[PDB]
């Protein structure tokens, strides 16, 4: 039953009760407005009751018609009583161990399946119901207001449509997504993703690479992980340093610090192992590798 | 050298089978319906069950060099696994874990390398919420068109670099190859320390132009 | 709703009543918080009650605001307040008349399937829903302080996964499993399965073995069938027996007892039909076959 | 949980309030008892009620702990206070037409679907929820002290499972089948079905004798309907009639009647157009077709 018609049907029976009493047993009316919620809740204190057979019967009248009326109506009650964030589609492997390494930031998942609400919410995530594709969905799980959208669907269709739908909400938001196939990467990049993450592709070249010996899968898988001595962090050059229009070649930043300048990014281009007239600038993004004190070093070795 | 033999068919042997053109590749699978699309990547197609002793027997374990076991199932791989050292007891084996968990139980199973997928793509994903440089730096040094290339150079015996650490060495400056890790054996060192003295054995790996990579196969050469 | 937020809920209505009861109607904050919960739990004695108009007005909002929730409080209350044991990983067959012959102890299943729960609690087990494969959802199970874990999985790679996976937890537990090929049984002795029991060959060497005549199938489907005359007893010999250091020859069990010796075990070896040179030691499993009364006859026979 | 332990539950509540109360309050214990059930039942006249701190946080308590209990055990006490027949194993339309045909006697309906409980209950038969091939789910739904059963199910196998169950449980009772396949006839004779009704080869007859004119069919679906002039009705010989070793040619029964005479069964053995010379016997059962009016003529002339 709506609720507001079982609102409506309690207030019915307020009045009923409070008249009557008024009426009957010439209490104040709001003595009577009391006595009906004491009574129809069931409480009975007693303080006012009826003296009156016409009044007794009354109260027999009120009870069978108000203490289930309101009962229903409480409980009704009851159930209305009762940086950014990171949206995320779609529920996998890799969204697992992405929601593991995202603990401390505010985390939605957007899945269809009921029955995993139970590990999203043991892994640390508000879990919201519904389909990714559909723009309605998408919008609830608050697509506007993120930093960043994963999207990890069962195939590159939906993913497709999913980054499509997110585009047409939201133009500025970031789109993280995966492909499951090769030849997807660039339709996906088409539709609007930022990055596209192919694991399979990874996952094949480190196994062609580690028939002979496997050292570029454990430097891979040692340094993506934050249990190492050494740490793959991005340090900015801020604005003022003393590092503008200095090349790489005048600076050894390897010689200074210790850190291992694997590459330096600007916007959305990254060129690995830089040569050695590259003038830096202010507001390239330094790719490194070096212990946090080295890190700490170097951020107070490019400072203002 | 020998054959290499690929125990089961999915996106990650479908790569590798790329990655390995010029090679002899025995891909042994339980589908009969993907015999064309392993045959049109050079690879000859063994039908059979990978879990079991007869059709591993049957795709040339024992004469091989590497088996890739990426299997439907994290069970089914540790089950391959262990029919595989059922017949050759030294074979190099490479993994593939489905699940973070079961990397110790592939490990104690008798694979000499687990690659997990999934851990990578999770963290890559959580690494590219800001802006993705590590991700572009993973994805373009892995691929073999790029102008720099992640390579293994050895260390011969007589060289140049017998004792002497990596400080008075000066890698990057005379030869501009960037010394991520020196390996020996089963252990990797990643920016290793300038009191690290060097061992004829040893491999470098690094990352650079094969100009450099020629330039520094000369400068440590015997 | 989690029953500590229900919790905090109560409080916070509870603090709302006795507050205003106390400011309000100027009773003491004992005498206040009893009324609240006189009230809120719909009992009324009366003997306290608002006296002011303001009294009645809150007296009411606390009915309405307080009455639901403490039913909701008390309800989550309710469900708090209201050897060792044996692990079955996975449900088939097997494990249905393995949890058959098991009544009296406590058994733990351990399943992927929700739908077998009722089945699993008509046939007398808690029913514990998880994946046998994960270690997680087998320490769930409570397999470390178990005394058998009866493994039997849709297929043998699975059984093999689970065995890893308890031996990981546990290196002493007894572990009882089922192969599905013969190719598979050293695998899973291997892998740390302290019995392997295969039906399929039982059930090919039987029916290969009942072609003629099939007393063989007899004779294993009555002896291990608990309604038959006979039984399957396994005696053991108890340390300052009569019998160590007797040959089976000179102590001659069957005329004296009753029972047929058909082998005697040590350690994990069994001997079926021992020669008549083999010397008797304690701790000894004496394997035969009898009526209960030759059974007693027997124990008592092999007494200290 | 099991209405005993609530029981015992509810009691320990009730010793605990009475105690509590006697020893706090100072009440007998009789009043102690009856403020109890009146405080755990939240009727709470207020007749007596605590007046001392202790009493107080003493009546909150038990407010807390007997009111959930006390209600539980009411809810639970509630469900304590508060020829033969013909057996349809399956639900097709066969049975369908069945049921409607066998209005006024009492029909149970034993099938698996769940949702078609509806159908079941508007054409008047009461549901059983089972599978029919389990003995167990055969056994409740009255098999033993049934008339006739009739199985109607999906294939032939579980028809063929189904009589076979029904012949574990009662070997006397009547089975009625439906073949679905020709050849499986006799296999359904053979598993102890009394007859076997095989609708797609009677339609297949008449669609094939149905080709250059259709009277065979016209006839077949006309005689079969109770809605004609004709009806083909079994009367039966009685014990001592006029007929004892009278031939159907000295009878002329469609000379002094007006029926037609289409066969005589013995037992389970009918014969189609029976010669001139065959004896009547008492206890053979006569096959004929005629109006109401004639077979009344029909019953009067083969009286004792």
């Amino acid at each position: 039953v709506p609720a507001t018609r079982i609102l409506l049907l309690v207030l019915a029976v307020i009045i009923y009760g409070t008249a009557g009493f008024h009426f009957i047993e010439g209490e104040s009316w709001t003595v009577s407005l009391y006595w009906t919620f004491v009574t129809i809740a069931t409480v009975g204190y007693g303080d006012y009751s009826p003296s009156t057979p016409l009044g007794m019967y009354f109260t027999v009248t009120l009870i069978v018609l108000g203490i289930g009326t309101f009962a229903v109506a409480v409980e009704r009650l009851l159930e209305f009583l009762i940086s950014r964030h990171v949206v995320i589609c779609g529920w996998s492997e890799s969204t697992l161990e992405c929601l593991r390494e995202l603990r401390g930031s505010e985390v939605f998942v957007l899945a269809e399946d009921e029955n995993v609400r139970k590990k999203v919410l043991r892994s640390g995530a508000n879990f919201v119901h519904g389909d990714p594709t559909r723009v309605s969905d998408l919008e609830k799980a608050n697509v506007r207001g993120a930093r960043a959208v994963i999207v990890d669907l069962e195939s590159d269709s939906e993913t497709i449509h999913c980054i499509l739908g997110i585009r047409k909400i939201d133009e500025s938001v970031r789109i993280i997504a995966e492909a499951e196939r090769y030849e997807n990467i660039e339709q996906l990049r088409m539709a609007g993703a930022d990055q596209v993450i192919s694991p399979f592709v990874i996952s094949g070249r480190l196994m062609s690479r580690s028939i002979d010996d496997g050292y570029e899968a454990m430097f891979v898988q040692d340094v993506l992980a934050e249990e190492s001595t050494r740490r793959m962090v991005e340090v900015p050059i801020p604005e003022g340093s003393k590092l503008e229009g200095v090349s790489v070649l005048d600076a050894d930043i390897h010689d200074v610090t210790g850190v291992i300048i694997i590459g330096v990014g600007r916007g959305d281009e990254l060129i690995i192992d830089p040569p050695r007239d590259y003038s830096f600038r202010a507001g390239d993004i330094i790719l490194g590798i070096g212990k946090p004190e080295e890190i700490e070093r170097l951020k107070n070795y490019i400072s203002a």
